[PDB]
Order: C-alpha cells, then structure tokens, then sequence
C-alpha cells in the first residue's frame, strides 16, 4: 500500500500541471533500451569474477538481468557472438550461425539488433580494417560487413521488427598522421559497396557511428564526427551518436535535433566518460536526463533507437546492466512526466524567467512515485531489493565458473 | 492529513527504512546557511531584464521579496562599492560607519553578513592590476582598500555575533602571451601578507582568497591563480574559496575539498554554473552542485565551510534568479543529508563497489521531494512553483515602475 | 637584397635541396595562397552604418593598405555588409552593388579579391538573439531578404574582379540558458536558409558558405546553427563549409576536419583565430593548430577548393599589427608546409614506417626555413623581419595618433 | 661548412638583437634533461615494437646509443623495479647494493642518478592503493619501500657529488562514484609525514610529490591530487613534481611553474604530451614544451628546477624515442636562451603589448635552428637527421637480434 498511496499523491500532483501518470507509463511502453551483449563476458565472444564463458551463460546472465529490468528491451548482439560447432571465417558468417539467439529472442519477446565485428582479429591487428591500404584486408572486412548485414535482415524478418546494424571500427593512427586523407577516401568507398544490396527497410537498418579517439588510437579517427555526418547525410543512413565518443564538454543530446533534419533515424549509445571514453555504467545524471528530454520533446518514438554501449568489468556484470538499463528508463519516464507544451510556450514567448523556474521545479515533483509504479506493473523490483536477487545468482550460479 | 503530511509520512518510513530520520535531516540543514550575493540585485552597479534596483532601498526590498520564498537560514554577502555614504568615500578610506544601514537590516532580518573588497570598475583597476600592480602608490590604494575592507568586516562580526567572511578576490591578469608571470605573484604575495598583517577576532572575521582560471580580457595569464592561493591559503592559514565556475573545462571543486581542507582551516564555497566557460549562470539542482554539497556533509564540514551563490545573471528576473539559487543550493543539501553514507562507506571500505554504485543510484529514487516540501512549508515558504507567482505580481506593482 | 640574405638563401636552398624540396617550388606555391583579411579588425566591427581605430572607409583603406605593404604575397580583402558605403542610410535588406562600388574599384587598383558577409548582428532586429531562425515571421524575412541581397553583392564582385567572391553565412542565434526546444528553430533556419539559396548565382562569380559557432556570450548553452547542422546543410546542399578555428569545442580542431569535411562539400573556407579560454579571437600566431590547419591543406593540394581567411578581433594593441601579425603567421606556417617533403613522409607511413615519419616531422622544425620565409619577404619589397614593426609605430604617430 | 657559415649569419643576426650565442651554448650546458629509463624496456623492470631491453646491460648499451646521440647534459632516472639482484628482492627491503652496478656506469659516463620508489606492478597494489590503503599492513609495506628508496636515492647522491631527485608517484585512486575522499587522502598524509621523516642530506637527495589527475581504470578520484599535493609540498617543504599529461583538458604546467616557485623550495618538472589522456606520447618541439622552456629559462631556475623526460612509447624505436623527446626539450631551452628577454619584459612593463606580441612571434623565424646545429657540433653529436641512420644501424645489428 505504501507504493499504491505514494503512486495515488503523485497522480493527483501531476494532474495539478497537466501530466497524466497513466500515460506517461503507457509510454515508456514504448521506448525499448537495447541491451549490450558484451558487457556480460568482457567482449570476448564465442570464437570482477565470473564471466559468461559461453553463449548459453551469457543467456542465463541476461534473463536474470531482464528480470529486475521494467519494460520493454531489446539485445544488440556483435557477430563475434555467433555459435558454430565449427569456426566460421568473419567474411563467411550466415544467419544460420545465429539461429538459437533468434529462436531465444523470440521466447523472450525481444527485438535483435547487430553489429560487425572489426576488432581483436589478426587482421586488424595493423589497427585499419575497412580503410585498410592493403586490398585483400580491406575486401575481407567489406565481405564481413556485407554477410553481417544479412543476418541483420534475417533477424529482422524473424522477430517482426526491424534489426539496427551499427558499423564501427577502431580504425586510426596512434600518433602524429601524414595522410588522414586517403584512408577516408578507402573508408567512404567501402561503406558504399558495403551497404549496395538493398534489403528491406522493414528488416534492416545500416547506422555508422563515429569516435573521437581511442586508446592507441588517439591522435586520428578515420572515421570522425564529421566523416560519419557526411556519410550518413549523403547516403541516407541512420546515424549513430555515442555520449561517450566526443570531446570534452561535447554532447550528444544538442547534435539529436541537429542531426534528425539530415538522417532518417539515429541510434543512440548511451554510456559514461569519465576523463576518457572510459564506457562506465549509464547514471541517471545531467547529460543521461538531456538525451531522454530531447527524445521525448521530439517525439523521436519511430525514428530513435536508444541503446547502451558501455563496458565495465570491475562490477557485477548483471548488476552492470540492471543499473544502467534502469537508469535509461528512469530518464526517459522524466522526459515523459515533463509539461513541455507548457514550458515551450512560455520559452516562445521570452518567460525564460518562469521557463528556467519551471524546468528547475520538476526537478521536486514526485517522479519516483511513477517510476516505482512502472517497476510494479512489470513485476519488477521498485527499489534496492533487486540487487538481492543479483547477490543470490551470483552465491548459486556465478560464484562456480 | 493534508496531502504534504501524507506524502512526508510516507517518506519518514520510507527513509527510517535505511537508517535515516527525516525530522533531524531538517533540523541539520537548518545547520548550513547560504549567503545571497548582493550584487545580482543591481547588476554589480553598486552605490557610488528591466527592474534592477537603482540603490540601498531598492536592493532590500528586493533582498526581502526573495528572501521571503527561500526557505530556512541565510546570509548575504557584500561588495565594498555598496557602502551608503551621503559624500563619496574614496575605497581606501571606508570606515564600519559606511555599512551601518546594512548591519541594521541583517539584525533586523537575522541574517549574517559576509564581505569583500572591491578590486575592479575603479580608474586604479584600469590597468588589469590591483594588488599586483607595478606602481608602488596604486598597489598601496588597493592594499589600504583590502585593509580597512577588514576592518569592516570585523565590524560585521562583532555586531552580529557571526563571523563575517571576507573574501579577497583579483582580476589581475594579461588578455595576451605575457613575458613575467613571476613578478606580478611576487607583488601579489607580498600585498596579501601585507592586507592579513592586522590581526583580527577570529570570532568576527575571517579571511579568505579566491583564484580564477580566466575572465574575460584577462584570459592568457591570471595572477591570482589556483596554485598561487592553495599555496598562499596553506602558507598563511587563510580560508581558501574554491569557486564552481573558475576552473578547467572538467575540472570540479567538489573533489578539491577533501584535499584542501587537509591544509586549510576554512573552506569558502562559491556556486555557480559555468556554461562553456566562466559564465556564472544560475545554479540548478545538478550533477556538480549535488557533489559539492554531498562532499560538505559527508565530512562533516559544517563548522569549517562557508558556502555562497557566486553568478550573476540579468537576463531574467533578479530575485528569481536568487530564488532558484538558493533553493537549489538547499535542495542538494537536504538530498546529502538523507543519504545512507555511514552504510555507503562501509560497503565501500569492503570493496562492495557493486552494492555502492547500486545503491547510490537507488538514491536518486527515494522520496527527498516530500522532505524537502515538508522544509518549505514549515519555514512558511511555497513548497513549489507557486513561488513564481509571489515574484511576478512584486514586478507589477514594483519592478515595473523602476 | 643584402649579402646576408642572399647568403642564408642559399645555404637553405641547399638544404632543402637535400631533403628533395625545392625552395623555389615553395615560394611560386606560396604564391598561390592568398589569405582573405578581414575588414572588421580595422574599426572593433564598428561598420559605416587601444586608440587609433578607423572611423570610415576612407579610414580603413588607407590602413589596410599600410597592412599589406607589410605582408608579402597575395591577399583579399573580406567585408562584412555593415561596411557599405552611402550618404544617407540603407536598410539591410536593401542594400545593393553600387553601396559597394568604391570598395570594388580600390580592389582593383589593389589587386585584390573580394569576399563578403551578410550582417546578421548589432541591430533592432537581432536583439532578441535569433534572426534567421526568428520564430516573427517579419524578422525572419527581413534576414532571409538581407541575405539573399547581400548574395547580389557578393555576384557583383566576382563579376567586377574576376574571382569568385566567398560569401560566408553566419548567425547568432542561439539561447543563454536551459532550452526546451532545440528543433524549432532549426527547423526554421533550414528552411530560411534553403530560400537563401534559392536564386541562381554564377559559381564563377559566387560561392556560397555556411559557419557553424558552438558558443556565443549570452547565448552559451544552445547555437542554433551548430557544427552538424551545417555539416548537414552543406554536405546536402552542396555549398561551402565553414571551419572556425576558434569556434568549437576544448580540445577540437579544424585541422582533422578539413580531410573529412571535403569528401562531402565543394569548397571549405578556413577562418583561422586563436581561441584563449573560449572564442576570444586572438590574433593567430604560428603555433600548433595554424601549423595543423596549414599542412592539412597543403598536403591535400587543396589550392582551388579551399578559401583561407583570418578571423580574429583584438582591440587591445594596434590594430594594423594585428593584421599583420596574424597575416603573416598564416603564410609562415603555410611556407613550412610547402617545405615538408610530404610524399617521402607519405611513404614512411604507408610503411608502417612511424619511428621514422616522426623523426623526420620533428626535424623539419630545425631546418632553415627561416631563410625562405625572408627571401619571400624580400621578393616582394616587405619586410624580412621585425623592422615592419617601425613601419607601424611611423604610422601611429603620423596618423592614428591624430585620431 | 655549411654549419659555420650559417653559424656566423646567426651570430651577427642575434647580436644584433641583444643576444650572444656563445653565451646562449654555455648556458644550455647548464640545462641537464633526466632521461626516463623505462622508455626502452616498457616498464618492465627486471624484478607494438620490437627490441626492447630485456636486462640491464641491455638497457645501459641502449641508453648508450641514445646519448651519444643528443647534445648536452644529461641524467639517467631511474625506477626500484630496475635493481639488479641475483635473486628476488622484497620491495620493502631493496638497498643501495641492488642498485651499485648503475651508480658505476653512471659514474664512468659523467651522469647524474634520479629515482623513484615503484608502487605500482605489485601484488600489493592490486586493489588500486598502496600508500593511501586502509590496510595498515599493505600501507606499511608501501611505506617501508618508500623509505628505503630514499637510502637509494642518497646513495646516489653521495656517489655521484649531485643530489638524487626521488619522485614519489602512486597510482591510488577509484575507477568510479566515491563515497569517501577524505579517508584515503588523511592516510597518505599521514604515510607521507612517515616516509620523509627520516632526515637525509640535502646536498644527496631530494624529496619530490607528483600528482595526476587520472589514470585508466582510476579515472572517477585520484587520492594524490594536484591540491593535495601543492598542500603537501608547501607545507612540509618537498620539491613538488608538475607532470605536462598529468592535469585536465587545456591546463598547463607552464603557467604553474611562477606561481609554485613561491612556495615550494624546488620543481621537478616532468615533459611528455598528453593526447586525449595520459598517452604518454614523446615530446614534441610544440607550443607547451615551449612555454615550460621560457618559464624556466625566463626566472634562471638554474638551481631550483630538475627537468625530467616522463613518457612511454611502445609503437616506434625506443632509441628514437629517447632521441627526439631530448634533443626537442634541449632545442626548446635553447631557444628560451637566445630570447631577448630583457627587451621584452621592459616593453611589457610599458604597456607596449603590440610589440611585445610582435616581437614574440619575429622570434620564431630568427635562425636559432643554426645555433642548435653549432651546439650538436660542438659535443660531438649529429646536427641533422642523421642520427635516425645510426639508430637505424643499432637496430639493424643489434635491435634486431632481439
Ligand atoms: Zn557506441
Ligand atoms: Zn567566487
Ligand atoms: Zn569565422
Ligand atoms: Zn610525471
């Protein structure tokens, strides 16, 4: 009763400024966070203690994570995740080496989405895969870029709903770079004959994703901020913004409807730099809050796709994701509790008095009311208690591997 | 029950729950005062968005009118150039005398007053250098002002039974590539050590200096730097103020606390947002603000920290700006008191950094708002955004005829 | 020519030689650079609508022309519209060729180009802080109208001096504090600027450009006209980037972006200026980033498809050295990237060759190209060093002083 | 030559503006650069590229090559995990014996010895605290290591006739949200206070603190903080160590150098170039290695500043890396040394910032490069880039055999 009465005092509240709590849950029915495979066994794939070592533990972390999470979600799977009794060459991957996360997703009823994947290969090793120099490198990374997005499409045409493949690639130069040109020409001509086979929008999305820099890579990105607005702007595919890839003090919630004027959709990664794009957990904090008002301002439902990119392996992994998960959603039900009509009128007429007071003063309403209510029709956990469960799975099931 | 006695004894439990008593967490916060900087009120113009107040008067009234809406205890801090004199009074020669008027009021108001000199918008500061300035006789004018300045501020003490924090802040500094950094520190060393020589009541007065990273036409050189006052704070056993919006791009005050106050005896705490760079605009209920008052209460600081709104926006209203300050400051103050820290400290000396996150992030969620309510209500201040109203309807009938 | 130079000429020449650069080669490519100052620098942005400022455009020529008798090699001239010359005053949506006529005839009898930009600031109608993005369909007009006339202009002097005039677009508009909707008014911008661009101009004559701004005092926490919105309107419209150099955020520079940005837009046009601690507009000195910006455009043989242009206001010293200063700071830095032997370092690098790339690059900055620099001076009756600084101070107290 | 000829062109050119580049040559041999001894074998210690030392005669005959390629004076810093024992030694327990084979080459090779206690690599640091661990048992250790590094480092000192400058750098920090600054910052502290207390002879060794801001994997709280380290070092009067990668986006210890002078009694100043983070990278001949050269050069810190090479480079020739980072910190001073200073300052002074401005930048393109090369000739040692051709040959015969 105590989360009933708290949820009654807090529906009245919100109705005093024009918010219906109701509605705001059954929108947060709409925004899936798709979840990120690789932070349950530190990006190692199937070719703090206890790690999934396989693709049926890496199931099992997920489900118990899935449960302490309210709402929908969906698996943003990378092809090093494939099962094959026998190794499967990167350029030859085919759905069928993705049958049982399908036939999963479909049991739990999750979406899929995928990636390429263009690290820990001997043929990055030389740190260039797409915009490699050498021919038969460069071929070898379009044709797995190619082959992924069929899997892609076959997710998409078994689960109902469309699979977003985001492309990423470490590709850049540690130091001082002579020609930051000609590696972009290589890169701009592979995406092209990478995305050529048109496959049904319904099934599949190509995105791109840039990066400022990265560790050994920091002094060239081959596929910058830039390179990736171009692209994505002229070749019309969705764009990929991730909060922990940018400069200092640079975010990705002002470039949302900057971008969606150019792009048909964008896919956002949501995770946390600290000193570096350092990929910590997903906090309910300013920029986390930015990126779900701007969303939800926008009315971005059918053309956003929000995801977590971040890794931290000094955690427990469920735990990992049960708190960044949350905290998207958290975020995203503020976004949704807001009286924007209300705040938008006042900014359009110069009230950046009442607008600033305003904005400032949702900050107290009871909001925690709505989201414990949101964890309750969910049969999820609305407090702390979760992270019992989280301690309980790891006494009977982590604690052995 | 009304619906605020319903929704605070909700959250009693809730809190009670983890170990924490919403009844003292309001009786803490009563603890830690917030000292209002007069000079949002007139655009720093001082006595020598339309509705700024033309002088003392105005500037009271309008003090009261915000006052009045933010909830509990506070102070206000003053600038040299709001002295009320009927003649001028040349800055080196201001006596208590010139603030009588305004210790009346802080009396009467029950209020604290806090102080510092005025180092700028002077034919003496033109140059860009004050206390370090090259010339023997300007140097001399700005020390002396520094001088009496304390002088007024032990005045502030001693009559209000507070001591009033007295502030030292420069804009000396070079726009361009400057030749010798070194020289004007030498200067600015040996002024300060001149200002402090007259020993003061420490019951009354207190001395504290302020570094910039840059400001505005002083921006490749500042002589007053961070490292200059760290030094100049531990050396002298001055307060050190630590100003949220003068920094590094990244760079927060809240973790600079603990490591001062290894080497200070004071800590002067001024908020303020930076925006893109040292702006001073408002200050929000945010991650930063948030951090800083957590590091207060965490450590206990309360005798040792002195904490003000440092910013200064005019393109909205004026006492709504120190309205939302204000209640914000507070707001982030309330929420560290309700936090479970001794649980939290425990589960991180463990090295549980799983529970830690977990739960700190859990916290974010637990009811603070109806405690915070409950705070406003009984110091008879809107719980909400009703407060907005009580500003609009003082600009009709007053600020509008300024 | 002194001994002296003649001497340390050739000794570089020697050098160089040896790397396999040509000093010659170097000094007919600088020639092919011209650096666009900027007119605003001669009168604090003031228009014709430390002491010495020029008051009127008689004023500014003939400071300008003090400027360039100290700063070798080409040069053009940009304007801003609030520049225009008329005895009685003109609305900005008016204005037209002939207000600019006395500045195309000095021009050509100065051998310079001319390149231009609308005024979209320090007026009624921008007081509000948005202009084209306005949501007062009147006020936003108004600046599509100024816009689209100041496109005219630009159409005039391409015509009138045969190279095409840039005219950059760049706006204030943005938000001081918290914003609630962003897209709006970019909506609008688009759309404002779509009819901006709609009249058909000679490319020979007129090129259009866009200018992204992260932030502006008092409109810091939202720019409407941000980096990507302009990556996007000018990659899908296909007219010119603009990269400011002071204008983005800690840490980001132009020169990574120059290699990226031109794979999707025609032309970029460079401001460089020094941002110091935020976009102070310093004068540019040959530092890092100037040395960056210059290799990245040299290196791509970008000659014909980039537009080099200074952007940067310091009212604190003499206004004629900072021109010159910044002016020459641009050549310098474009004379050593002329001097790199950058098909060698090419070809380490294709090598996996980094010991070496790096070691090379680092000591080409011990290689005399000091000598080269002051040869260029001297072919061109400037300055080789520090005594044009006299010129000014000759200048002063002749002239600025009086003023 | 060539050399001598644009040798005297340069002469006549800076005499011409105050400046004498004889003079200019014998103060740069007053400049010594400490070179890091864990550039060649990745900081292994012997407790992408190829080559890397793998013992200490490999190392010393790689340090060998690189000096005979930069001009100059030069010192050799060196790590506790580079002692040279026969059989496992505890870091608790090392003594000036682990380390005589290097005070005899030093020796021989007219070189001067720095050091540095290694708390990190360890068992014992594993849990991300050594000095600030709440364990008193592993602090202890720490502590222990910490104070027989200073009996090493005196011994240096006392063999080599030039004091060792023993840089105390932990790694001690959080990976994310912190509940309690303070706790560990009071334990290093105190730690501190323990490890100097042991009075040594100024004239053989020196204590130096060096903070960070972060490191991978520590990145949300560093415990030795850069005020927390200026506290320290002002306080107890240690040599305070300012790291170029160490600090946030857009700082820079050049601006520091001024104002730390005036509190702590000497600088160790450590060069390398930060990109995107602690990269580490080699030092360039760029803007801030500059900047440190001027400011040094500008307040004749001749005696009061220990300049040291910090960076680690694994991706190119570990000679070369060496090399360039050297000969560009020498190059840097030097040019500080051929500035006219004086001039300068007197037209600062005057308020002529157009000619300071203007004189600054003429200086870039005067022809100081020809002094360099007079310099390198002068020691024996390559003017141009034909030092990459010897290490080119070393690795060829020997780099290779590894
Ligand atoms: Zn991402
Ligand atoms: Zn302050
Ligand atoms: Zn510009
Ligand atoms: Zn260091």
């Amino acid at each position: 009763t105590q989360l009933e009465q708290a949820w009654e005092l807090a529906k009245q509240r919100f109705a005093a400024v024009g918010i219906d709590v109701e509605e705001a849950l059954r929108q947060l029915d709409r925004l899936p966070v798709s979840m990120h495979c690789w932070q349950g066994d530190d990006v190692s794939g199937f070719e703090y203690p206890g790690k999934a070592r396989n693709a049926s533990e890496l199931r099992a972390d997920l489900e118990q994570a899935m449960r302490l999470i309210p709402g929908p979600k969906r698996l943003n799977l990378h092809a090093i995740y494939l099962e094959s009794d026998t190794p499967v060459s990167r350029d030859q991957i085919k759905p069928e080496h993705f049958k049982n996360w399908v036939e999963w997703a479909k049991a739990n009823q999750l979406g899929l989405d995928f990636n390429p994947s263009c690290f820990s290969h001997p043929l990055s090793a030389d740190g260039f895969t797409l915009s490699h120099a050498d021919d038969s490198i460069r071929q070898f990374w379009i044709d797995h870029c190619k082959a992924s997005r069929r899997v892609s499409a076959y997710f998409g045409e078994q689960l109902g709903t469309p699979s977003v493949m985001n492309i990423w690639i470490p590709d850049g130069m540690k130091d001082i770079t002579v020609d930051r040109l000609a590696p972009r020409q290589r890169l701009l001509a592979a995406l092209d004959e990478v995305i050529s086979e048109k496959l049904n929008p319904a099934h599949h999305i190509d995105a791109v994703e840039s990066k400022l820099f990265g560790i050994g890579a920091e002094s060239y990105t081959v596929g910058s901020n830039e390179f990736y607005m171009g692209y994505a702007t002229s070749r019309q595919t969705a764009l990929c913004l991730d909060a922990g890839h940018f400069h200092p003090t640079e975010v990705i919630s002002d470039k949302i409807s900057a971008a969606m004027l150019y792009v048909p959709q964008l896919l956002l990664h949501v995770s946390r730099p600290v000193r570096w794009d350092s990929d910590h957990v997903v906090l309910l904090d300013d920029e986390t809050q930015a990126i779900a008002s701007e969303i939800v301002r926008h009315d971005l439902f059918d053309r956003v796709h929000i995801g977590l990119d971040f890794f931290d392996a000094s955690i427990n992994r469920i735990a990992a994701w049960v708190i960044g998960t949350r905290n998207m959603k958290k975020a995203l039900l503020r976004a949704l509790l807001e009286p924007t009509a209300e705040l938008r009128k006042l900014e359009a007429p110069g009230d950046y008095t009442a607008r600033l007071a305003l904005l400032e003063e949702q900050k107290s309403l009871p909001w925690q009311a709505v989201w414990e209510m949101y964890c309750q029709r969910h049969d999820t956990p609305a407090g702390s208690e979760w992270l019992e469960s989280v301690r309980a799975y790891e006494k009977e099931i982590l604690s052995r591997r």
